[PDB]
């Protein structure tokens, strides 16, 4: 029932690495050889620029303060504006140096809280020995890794994430422009992330795009050409864009269902959602898309905590449960007598 069901077959993408997902859903749309460790080169600068959005959110320092170079010359004060500008628009290696030491004391410690970072995000396949990644050595990443890092970057500090699509800075009375060059493409709304390149690490790029409320995210690594640097990454979001669509069915606090309870100060349960319902299906099946919610007992008697669970919620689409989520109480129900 043959073009409803259809899956889609994937472009053909000249890079040795790719990985294609959504934002909202963490749904995995498109991928190859995603989990295999490569160098990031210069996609380091994006984990570099995730721990200084992390203290700048947490107030450790702000963008007007004042940064002296040490060991751009040495012992000329920056504020933090422009030294966060030229590290995720230009990729600035002396940049990384000045603003690790000013936020970590020193290197090491910033390359210590890069990796624990790492670990947070829950990332299985990343290390890093740098803050900028120059070392053609021996520091790794993955497609999938790096995709993940955007999405935190994106979620986890929007202030340093909005800094991505300035197409321009200026460093010192000197115009700078970002480096990455899908800003610019008409066809697309590309409002992020790092492109990178070494003979080595191949071309490498982590973009983002958004159409409606749907937000994309690809990564491609170890690209082999000059002339798909960009094009490559084009096509992938494109198709992601022209296939899929992510639908948001259920919000946190809304009534999805009400059943009776038994024994409590009321007689009626308000049931949702303890997290917002995000999914990733194929582009037009929506108005097919169906929802049900089964109980674990036939009466629910009291009490009730707030967000205790109490069943589950099941999305359907042509008889097949796509996903299920956790049926919680949004409003706590004492026992009334």
């Amino acid at each position: 029932l043959n073009i409803k069901t259809m899956i889609p077959g994937v472009p053909q993408i000249d890079a040795e690495s790719y990985i294609l997902i959504d934002y909202n859903s963490g749904k995995v749309l498109a991928e190859q050889n995603a989990d295999v460790r490569r160098d990031p080169a210069s996609l380091t600068k994006m984990m570099t620029s995730y721990v200084i959005g992390q203290a700048m959110k947490a107030g450790k320092f702000k963008e007007t303060d004042l940064v002296t170079i040490g060991n751009l010359k040495p012992g000329m004060q920056v504020p933090v504006s422009q030294l966060i500008r030229d590290i995720n628009l230009q990729s600035g290696n002396d940049a990384c140096v000045a603003m690790a030491d000013f936020a970590a004391g020193s290197q090491d410690a910033f390359v210590g809280l890069m990796n624990s970072y790492v670990n947070a995000l829950g990332l299985k396949n990343t290390h890093f020995q740098t803050v900028h990644g120059l070392d053609a050595d021996g520091q790794y990443s993955s497609a999938r890794d790096m995709a993940l890092i955007g999405q935190a970057l994106i979620r986890d500090v929007p202030n340093e994430y909005s800094i991505y699509k300035e197409k321009e800075f200026t460093f010192n009375g000197i115009r700078q422009l970002n480096r990455n060059g899908l800003l610019w493409d008409n066809s697309l709304n590309v409002d992020g992330i790092k492109t990178g390149h070494t003979d080595k690490a191949g071309y490498n790029l982590v973009a983002s795009a958004t159409e409606g409320q749907m937000r994309l995210i690809s990564a491609v690594m170890g690209g082999r050409t000059f002339k798909g640097r960009e094009a490559e990454s084009k096509k992938l979001l494109t198709w992601g864009f022209r296939f899929f669509e992510t639908v948001n069915p259920l919000k946190v606090g809304k009534e999805f269902a009400s059943e009776p309870v038994w024994f409590g100060d009321s007689d009626r349960a308000s049931l949702g959602v303890d997290k917002d319902v995000y999914l990733t299906i194929p582009r037009g099946r929506m108005k097919d898309l169906k929802a049900s919610y089964v109980l674990n007992s036939s009466e629910l008697h009291a009490p009730l905590q707030k967000n205790q669970v109490v069943g589950t919620i099941n999305f359907q689409l042509d008889g097949k449960t796509i996903e299920q989520r956790p049926l919680v109480v949004l409003q706590e129900i004492p026992e009334g007598n």
